[PDB]
């Protein structure tokens, strides 16, 4: 049961109101493990109450603007009430709403020698630094009150040199002057043109409204890495924070595929020594734009980050909100402005001045104001530890864990060699590298590697010679009748010099004799070259001359004349009768001499921008492609497949030879029949079609056609050639609830298809994946240097395995460029095909097509 659009909208808005409850509070606590002297503690809390003027301040509405009201004689409120209770009592105290009109804006919690001294302040009167000052004065005041009786333990001995209202009066005048205008001018130029949104790969699409649900992981830099990072930063004059910022920016730019990254950082903004002991709202945010173009070195990047961090810290008085208003007066509501990743660097003055006061550790962060929030601090033992909070709507936990692993690996590389290119440092762990290269390519399947394409058909003829094999416009041929017709023509082709790796061009519209021709060429040991008569004459004549075939099989009525010594054989009509005198028995395997490594066909590319390339495809890869398809989908002998794809596209290869290898019948659609919506529906129903192919644009026309809901006998619809929108997949489910939808992907240079994804999930994604590699086929997503990229990162798709084509006919240079040695398979001579397509691995080990690399 789904919510309406207005219900879902109001829910996300109502939970953003839940974000405005605890995200504006500054919680904290201390553990008391000593004598119970609550008489001195209450005097210590009330002493810091009356001393720090901001703690006894309320806020009202007075004539169209908020005003502050400083009250006198403020009493500290404290409530008096193992693992489950302390955790529940903590965050509910941290999520306790305060009243800004009445106060108090600072509360506490305590109960029963060991006690729990919880404390919470509102962000309008405090910040991160304010809790450290609150804990500083509490330990000193409880100590002085535990020594002997006092009345002003902190009022005359260390008084406040400046109150928060004095700071606000100074800031009100500073914001009106020119110093504020110069700092705004710097930030205007420093961040002009920066990317508005980091393109970090997300496990789920970014919601329309920013989801603030968060979770966090812990990460640690051991003493070895921390020591090396300290020495690295001393050598380059950077701080330990600058070195981590340089590494994280280098990692994010590499993961996102963007030249520069913006990372925010909160600063204390207490540069003047007059404010360092004050309690109040002082924290400001700085946006750090780190550029990684030009492939810098580790040393060069550290010098850039050192430069821009010092420049940012010189202009840190300007409020970050005024930077956002100047840069992005119009801003998206699905992500934070200017930056979406924050890096906070915490420190380690004093600690526990009273007695046995332990700093209570904060609860695990569950609110995500940004996409990623990296918190780090230098522990006492020199090790660097912290947390990485992530937005649950965007990332899964394992993705964030691998993200932290890349950062630690990149930091170790920067220590190992600060002179190397920073963006080529290895970051993948061995576990993920093995999963990407091996585990997700575990497709080895035992198929007979000694059988050719036509022999699969011949083996089926012996199993069911009288079953129906081919249907065309009221005519039909059994398996035996089709085999005999192909044998006669194959012997005629053999008499004309057809043999291993020789080409035979075939120019015909769809009919029974089209399949006779294709099988006869294969039986004669040659490779067929489909010449679609619908193509322009210039294109047909080029492919006819480029392929240099021994024979042209031509349908009667076609006028294509090769000349050049090419033998022309009539495919049908009265002129084809002479080769009916050939014996109908099969040619022996030695008579043709064809082997699985010989060519099965040469199919030319589109030639959209130049001359088409003849893709040379061998028998063994086609056999693997066909045997996988039967293992995946289980086509049965009583089923029918529709031959509707023009046979110049290699999708027709499985339309032709998959049913004929397994006992099903192939229904040859009328020429250009797929373009008639009425004919397609009537043929599907009339001929009991169970399986057919659509490019997504034509599947859209199919589901929009009249009477599409009559096709409830359809079993499988295979999609390939374009991106398949999830909306179209859902639309097909509504029209035909029984049909199985499968999304396939693969170029001609890798034998028809190499990945497949069944669209059988209860809820389908907006972008249908291309899936997992097929049998004996491998897939790789590599960067510009041939290295595997992290999971989710976009790179160029590479294809390995037995289906990689032999190359381009007559174009050895281009073949060497796109068919490169395979460095993974462990097989000598194996090759990868560079697709020129962009893609990425998903979490579940499925591939996603992202477009062309250029």
């Amino acid at each position: 049961a789904p919510l309406s659009f207005a219900q879902q909208r109001l829910w996300f808005i109502a939970q953003m109101s839940r974000e405005a409850s605890g995200a504006y509070h500054v919680p904290g606590g201390l553990r008391l493990r000593g004598e119970l002297d609550e008489v001195a503690l209450r005097a210590a809390l009330d002493r810091i109450m009356a001393r720090h003027e901001v703690l006894r301040t309320r806020f009202e509405w007075h004539e169209g603007e908020p005003v502050q009201c400083i009250d006198a004689e403020a009493r500290f409120p404290l409530v008096r009430q193992e693992a489950a209770e302390l955790a529940h009592w903590q965050q509910v105290e941290a999520r306790s709403p305060f009243d800004l009109g009445t106060g108090p804006l600072i509360r506490g919690r305590l109960l029963k020698q060991e006690h729990v001294l919880l404390l919470t302040m509102h962000h309008i009167v405090s910040d991160g630094w304010s809790m450290s000052v609150l804990a500083h004065e509490l330990g000193t005041l409880y100590r002085a009150y535990a020594q002997e009786g006092t009345a002003p333990e902190v009022d005359p001995l260390p008084a406040l040199p400046l109150q928060y209202a004095d700071y606000a009066l100074w800031q009100r005048r500073w914001l009106d002057g020119e110093r504020q205008q110069r700092q705004l001018a710097y930030w205007q130029q420093q961040l002009a043109g920066a990317p508005a949104l980091v393109s970090l790969p997300t496990d789920r699409p970014r919601p329309a409204l920013q989801d603030y649900r968060g979770d966090s992981i812990e990460l640690t830099f051991d003493a070895g890495l921390s020591q090396g990072l300290r020495a690295l930063s001393q050598r380059h004059g950077t701080t330990l924070y600058m070195t981590v910022l340089a590494a994280w920016a280098a990692l994010v730019a590499r993961l996102a595929g963007q030249p520069e990254v913006v990372i925010g950082t909160p600063v204390a903004n207490r540069q003047r020594a007059e404010l360092e002991g004050l309690i109040g709202f002082f924290v400001n945010t700085l946006a750090l734009r780190v550029d990684l173009g030009g492939e810098p070195s580790v040393a060069g990047l550290l010098a850039q980050v050192r430069e821009r961090v010092l420049a940012a810290q010189s202009h840190q008085d300007l409020p970050f909100e005024q930077v956002v208003e100047a840069l992005k007066p119009e801003r998206s509501l699905s992500h934070s402005p200017v930056f979406q990743l924050m890096l906070s660097w915490e420190s380690s003055a004093l600690q526990m001045s009273p007695l046995r006061a332990r700093p209570l550790a904060p609860v695990r962060e569950r609110s995500a104001q940004f996409d990623l929030s990296l918190h780090l601090h230098e522990a006492a033992d020199g090790t660097v530890a912290g947390s990485l909070t992530y937005a649950s709507a965007l990332y899964e936990r394992e993705t964030v864990q691998r993200h932290a692993g890349y950062l630690k690996a990149l930091l170790a590389g920067m220590v190992a060699d600060d002179t190397q290119p920073v963006q080529r440092i290895g970051i993948l762990g061995e576990a993920e590298r093995h999963r990407l290269l091996v585990e997700w390519n575990d497709t080895a399947r035992e198929h007979p590697r000694t059988v050719c394409v036509h022999e699969l058909f011949e083996q089926q003829v012996e199993r069911s010679p009288d079953a129906v094999a081919l249907v065309y416009e009221g005519q039909q041929l059994s398996y035996r009748e089709l085999d005999r017709q192909a044998n006669r023509l194959a012997r005629q082709l053999k008499a004309l010099g057809v043999g291993p790796d020789e080409r035979v061009a075939v120019c015909t519209e769809r009919c029974l004799e089209m399949v006779v021709a294709l099988l006869a060429v294969l039986k004669a040991g040659g490779a067929y070259v489909p010449l679609d008569p619908g193509y322009p004459a210039e294109r047909l004549e080029y492919m006819l001359a480029d392929s240099a075939p021994k024979v042209l099989l031509r349908q009667s009525g076609q006028t294509l004349e090769p000349g050049a010594g090419v033998a022309v054989l009539a495919l049908d009509g009265e002129a084809s009768q002479p080769w009916q005198a050939q014996p109908a028995q099969r040619l022996s395997r030695d008579d043709s001499g064809v082997q699985p490594h010989h060519l099965a066909y040469v199919i030319y590319t589109s030639g959209s921008t130049g001359r088409p390339k003849g893709v040379m495809v061998e028998h063994a890869g086609v056999v693997n492609r066909l045997l996988w398809m039967q293992r995946a989908y289980g086509l049965q002998p009583q089923e029918a497949v529709l031959q509707k794809t023009p046979f110049g596209f290699d999708v027709s290869v499985w339309e032709f030879f998959w049913p004929l290898a397994v006992g099903a019948r192939l229904v040859m659609a009328r020429p250009q029949g797929q373009q008639d919506p009425a004919y397609l529906v009537e043929t599907i129903v009339g001929q009991d079609i169970g399986t057919l192919h659509f490019v997504p644009s034509m599947l859209q026309a199919f589901v929009d056609s009249e009477g599409v809901q009559r096709c409830r006998g359809v079993r499988r619809i295979v999609c390939s050639g374009e991106a398949l929108p999830g909306a179209l997949a859902r639309r097909l489910r509504q029209q035909l609830p029984q049909v199985e939808l499968h999304n396939l992907y693969g170029p001609t240079e890798a034998t028809v298809d190499v990945t497949a994804w069944a669209c059988d999930a209860a809820e389908l994604p907006d972008n249908i994946p291309i899936g997992r590699p097929v049998d004996n086929t491998t897939m790789y997503v590599l960067d510009a240097h041939g290295q595997p990229v992290p999971t989710g990162v976009a790179g160029e798709i590479h294809i390995g395995g037995v289906q990689v084509a032999r190359g381009y006919l007559g174009r050895p240079e281009l073949t060497r460029e796109r068919f490169v040695p395979d460095p993974y398979a462990g097989r000598p001579g194996a090759r990868l095909y560079k697709t020129g397509d962009l893609g990425r691995w998903l979490l579940d080990g499925t591939l996603e097509y992202l477009g062309r690399n250029d």
